[PDB]
């Protein structure tokens, strides 16, 4: 996250870190045994880390649980990033409390104008690299589809939305991928892609979660 703020320990209780010996992507806990993240984050051998603030220090509220199954969306296209969403089932159910909690799926799509919270342990610089050890947060509005499409001609599908600032300076970035975009207490987006980070006229692009609720529910019910 570029241009954000330190969230505070366990203030974003649904945020997870995907670990393969190191943090590589974010995710969101949607129930005691399932996590949603971006398909481009797919890897074998994932350990899901819940209850994290500092990812390099054991602070006392962590739960580390191995994934038992990963399901990439059936129509994921790695070249266009269309349908950038995947589900991860945990080997065992997480213990749910004030600091480890699920986030609700939306029943309606959010509108441009709506303010959302984006979070992650990704790069904090637009030029150069600095990875934080503690969770960073950013409040950003959903942008109109027209401004989104104008910023990225020929690249925005019906399964994506833009959020952020056209002036720049504030955005998600590498390492935040797979993480949550939460608006009005619902999961509306997944950190997906963006041309550099926090660049003028190049806002972040997020997977539209409201288009996938039926898929998510059906998949969970049978796996
Ligand atoms: N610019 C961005 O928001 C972004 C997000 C994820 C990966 N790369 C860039
Ligand atoms: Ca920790």
């Amino acid at each position: 996250i570029v241009g954000g703020y330190t969230c505070g320990a366990n203030t974003v209780p649904y945020q997870v870190s995907l670990n393969s010996g190191y943090h590589f992507c974010g995710g969101s806990l949607i129930n005691s045994q399932w996590v949603v993240s971006a398909a481009h984050c797919y890897k074998s051998g994932i350990q899901v880390r819940l209850g994290e603030d500092n990812i390099n220090v054991v602070e006392g509220n962590e739960q580390f649980i191995s994934a038992s199954k990963s399901i990439v969306h059936p129509s994921y296209n790695s070249n266009t990033l269309n349908n950038d969403i995947m589900l991860i089932k945990l080997k065992s159910a997480a213990s749910l409390n004030s600091r480890v909690a699920s986030i609700s799926l939306p029943t309606s799509c959010a509108s441009a104008g709506t303010q959302c919270l984006i979070s992650g342990w990704g790069n904090t610089k637009s030029s150069g690299t600095s990875y934080p050890d503690v969770l960073k947060c950013l409040k950003a509005p959903i942008l109109s589809d027209s401004s989104c499409k104008s910023a990225y001609p020929g690249q925005i599908t019906s399964n994506m939305f833009c959020a952020g600032y056209l002036e720049g300076g504030k955005d998600s970035c590498q390492g935040d991928s797979g993480g949550p975009v939460v608006c009005s207490g619902k999961l509306q987006g997944i950190v997906s892609w963006g041309s550099g980070c926090a660049q003028k006229n190049k806002p972040g692009v997020y997977t539209k979660v409201c288009n996938y609720v039926s898929w998510i529910k059906q998949t969970i019910a049978s796996n």
